[PDB]
């Protein structure tokens, strides 16, 4: 294997939601084997974020997810060349993001070069009034779309007051090498959680578990 049971992580991630600009770094750790992994992220412009935060973390790698043996893992298969990720997310009041994230491995790190480009937010809602608390666990679908790896998602943000805020992501995996052979369609659990932030989210520490199974 290529990958390690130890691995770090650095990203950086620039992007623009309803016309806001940023960029946010990222350093961390992760388990690939134990679907398992946390990093501390660093508003470097355009900070305090005039948004929530909550809507970026789903783009801050499915390398860091527990595959059984009778799944094909393309994510670990996937390297050391590595492999990119486009996603779509499209919230209930017409919110629309498109993200990517295109990872290779140095050594014993995963590199993410991550883009997230938000609009249509009403100015009024959750989002740009920064009233999300958090993602809820989700399960991503896995299967082959039109000869393309593809997960969905339909899962929502928790909001101030009791009230849930839905959005159904779709995104498409290629790894970079030619012939990384297609899994069959399997699900993976997902659980997102900011673990620590400061005042404006300019620093967020953020952890992700994920565990890839058949429904059984």
């Amino acid at each position: 294997s290529a990958i390690k049971p130890d691995m770090k992580i650095k990203l950086r991630m620039e992007g623009n939601v309803n016309g806001h600009h940023f960029v946010i770094d990222g350093d961390g750790t992760g388990k690939p084997f134990e679907g398992k992994q946390s990093m501390d992220l660093e508003v470097k412009e355009g900070g305090p974020l005039p948004f929530a935060f909550d809507i970026l973390t789903t783009a801050f790698n499915r390398v860091f997810a527990k595959y059984p043996d009778n799944i094909q893992d393309y994510f670990k298969q996937s390297f050391p060349k590595g492999y990119s990720w486009e996603r779509s997310l499209t919230f209930e009041d017409g919110g629309i993001c498109n993200a990517r994230n295109d990872i290779t491995m140095e050594g014993d790190t995963f590199y993410n070069k991550v883009r997230f480009y938000g609009t249509n937010f009403p100015a009024n809602g959750p989002v740009m009034q920064k009233k999300t608390l958090k993602w809820e666990p989700s399960t991503e679908k896995m299967y082959v779309r039109d000869g393309v790896l593809t997960g969905d998602v339909e899962t929502a943000l928790l909001l101030e007051g009791n009230a849930h805020y839905r959005c159904d992501f779709r995104t498409t995996y290629k790894a970079k090498e030619k012939g990384v052979k297609l899994p069959g369609a399997h699900f993976v659990d997902h659980c997102i959680e900011i673990l620590s932030h400061d005042k404006d989210y300019n620093k967020v520490k953020l952890y992700e578990h994920a565990v890839a199974h058949s429904g059984l």
